[PDB]
């Protein structure tokens, strides 16, 4: 367990990072207090909800559709019968809400418990309805479910090292749709962004969670901002993550 200083890559944004290599148990932690603090996962939950949907047969491949019904949305790419792969990369909320609402709560509770997914609290299934967004809400979006960056890395490691009961076929679908182009062919990077705003504390929940493969070694990582500047989003934290990977993990 090494405490490290990645602050230069954060360019003044408040946050932390944790990288974990489970072969030689090298835990690299920037901002330990924040890395141990549970927060809403926001759209990073799509990593797990994809696996739930595959396991329950709601979806079956990276092509699978959820029966688009024609509802109008401001994002162009939500207005179509998009595949799993496209809905994951577009972070399409209606697709993943319809997916999870096909699964019974007991099944989800038991999967989260098995994964040790933070507080495993799905009590507010419908999500943060006070924000006015209605069905564009759920327990994983600034609501009851909370997970720390350290727990995110532990969950990613358990899934992608083959230590859960999820089918290998399903884990490989997730790897495929999580793959990121970082303009460096000598590392494979996978992950998912998440963006929320914590109204109580007036801070963002901006995430990038995933894994890095670099010649034999695999690192599981979670990068998280809690800045008060509302302009700090998941995509911005992903930029910071890539700069950390290129500086310190090449
Ligand atoms: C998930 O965090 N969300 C869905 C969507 N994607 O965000 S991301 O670019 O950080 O992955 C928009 C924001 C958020 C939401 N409001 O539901």
């Amino acid at each position: 367990v090494n405490i490290v200083d990645y602050s230069d890559c954060f360019e003044g944004i408040s946050g932390g990072a944790i990288f974990c290599n489970t072969k030689n148990k090298e835990y690299n932690i920037y901002n330990k207090e924040l890395i141990e603090t549970r927060r809403s996962p926001c759209s990073t939950f799509k990593i797990v909800s994809t696996l739930i949907g595959l396991e329950k047969g709601v979806i079956n491949s990276k092509e699978s559709v959820m029966g688009y019904d024609g509802t109008d949305y401001p994002n162009k790419n939500w207005n179509k019968n998009l595949s799993l792969e496209e809905a994951f990369k577009e972070s399409c909320v209606w697709y993943y809400k319809k997916l999870i609402n096909k699964v019974d709560a007991k099944s989800v509770q038991n999967i989260l418990d098995d994964l040790k997914y933070g507080n495993c609290d799905i009590s507010e299934w419908e999500g943060d309805l006070k924000n006015g967004k209605g069905h564009l809400n759920g327990f994983w979006l600034e609501s009851s479910l909370q997970i720390s960056p350290k727990e995110q890395v532990q969950t990613m490691a358990k899934i992608f090292e083959g230590d859960t009961n999820f089918k290998k076929e399903h884990i490989n679908i997730l790897r495929d749709i999580m793959a990121i182009d970082v303009n460096d062919a000598n590392i494979n990077v996978y992950g998912k962004t998440g963006t929320g705003f914590d109204e109580k504390n007036k801070r963002v929940d901006a995430w990038f969670v995933g894994m890095l493969e670099r010649e034999g070694d695999t690192y599981y990582f979670a990068i998280k901002s809690d800045d008060s500047n509302k302009e700090i989003t998941g995509p911005k934290v992903k930029e910071i993550a890539i700069n950390i990977i290129k500086k310190y993990y090449s």
